[PDB]
């Protein structure tokens, strides 16, 4: 049924690529609300089509306001099946913290709360090819939600696949954002990461970890993709069911499954 949060939830940050101090507050809402933004006396409601600047990072706006990096608090929200919640963002990003969704979901999946009222979840009845970029990803009909991703690093890490399936969503939460310090430059060079630190930035090494504590998964920086991949598919605004595989993704071409997903489905 609908699920909203028991009390009123508030987080504080620097945001990874603004680098600004940002807070944020949650508060309970109607059944059948959605999950939206507010900031500046200005609702933003979270789905794809608001999205207005898709890059390393999933950013939406409305009315001349712009939020960056909501597809990480969008994942923890899809696992929790979150439906009806008004996330208020004071700042222009949100808050990165350690990388993961770990915090989010630790603290809202003990003030969870239930509603009265049934979801409509939304499942996939035809499958579609998506190639772009040198990347690929593909999405079938199917009873539970699945996603497959196969990343290929040129590190030691070589190439890994991790495969999320319904009940092992505790394995896509605690993985932190990561980057190769060969790519860094290169996300410098274009103004963003301003904020990326190796305390809420894994960085990794052709053949060497910098952060000390190593990888916290075998698979970690995959487990984080695929936690992304979910919080770009949320957008939809409502839990996805299908099977999805993913090589080698980004925002932008995640966003067009969901964008022709949603297009396509429009006659039903
Ligand atoms: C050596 C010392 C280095 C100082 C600290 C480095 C800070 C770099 C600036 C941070 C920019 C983001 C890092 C990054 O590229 O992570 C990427 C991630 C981005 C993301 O989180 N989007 O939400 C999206 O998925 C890809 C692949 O999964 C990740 O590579
Ligand atoms: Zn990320």
């Amino acid at each position: 049924l609908e699920k909203t949060v028991k009390e009123k939830l508030s987080f504080e940050g620097v945001g990874i690529h603004t680098g600004e101090y940002s807070k944020l507050i949650i508060h309970p809402e109607k059944e059948g609300t959605g999950i939206r933004f507010f900031k500046n006396g200005v609702y933003i409601p979270a789905r794809h089509e608001f999205v207005v600047h898709t890059n390393h990072s999933t950013d939406l706006g409305f009315k001349g306001q712009r939020i960056k990096t909501v597809e990480h608090i969008l994942s923890v929200l899809h696992l929790l099946e979150i439906t009806n919640v008004t996330i208020e963002v004071i700042g222009n990003e949100i808050p990165i913290l350690d990388g993961s969704g770990w915090e989010f979901y630790e603290a809202i999946r003990k003030n969870i709360l239930n509603q009265n009222r049934e979801i409509d979840y939304f499942v996939v009845e035809e499958p579609i090819i998506v190639e772009d970029e040198g990347r690929l990803i593909k999405a079938e009909p199917s009873d539970t939600l699945e996603v497959t991703y196969e990343g290929e690093f040129k590190n030691f890490l070589g190439r890994q696949k991790f495969t999320f399936v319904e009940g092992n969503e505790e394995e896509i939460v605690l993985a932190r954002t990561f980057c190769f310090d060969w790519e860094i430059e290169h996300i410098k060079k274009v103004g963003l990461g301003k904020g990326g630190s190796l305390k809420n930035t894994l960085v990794l090494g052709k053949d060497k970890v910098y952060n000390p504590e190593g990888l916290r998964y075998e698979n970690e920086p995959v487990r984080h993709k695929v936690f992304d991949l979910i919080g770009d598919l949320y957008l939809l605004g409502s839990p996805v069911k299908g099977k999805f595989y993913s090589f080698r993704g980004g925002h932008s071409l995640n966003v067009k499954l969901v964008k022709e997903l949603a297009k396509k489905q429009k006659l039903t």
